[PDB]
């Protein structure tokens, strides 16, 4: 069970709380994210 789409389930970034409020992206589909790499 993740929180997310960019992130797998044992994240330690996304362990505390979802930190991936970010993504200035409309026509620009990524597969990762910067807060998290
Ligand atoms: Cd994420
Ligand atoms: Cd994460
Ligand atoms: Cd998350
Ligand atoms: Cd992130």
């Amino acid at each position: 069970k993740s929180c997310c789409s960019c992130c797998p389930a044992e994240c330690e970034k996304c362990a505390k709380d979802c930190v991936c409020k970010g993504g200035e992206a409309a026509e620009a589909e990524a597969e990762k994210c910067s807060c998290c790499q």
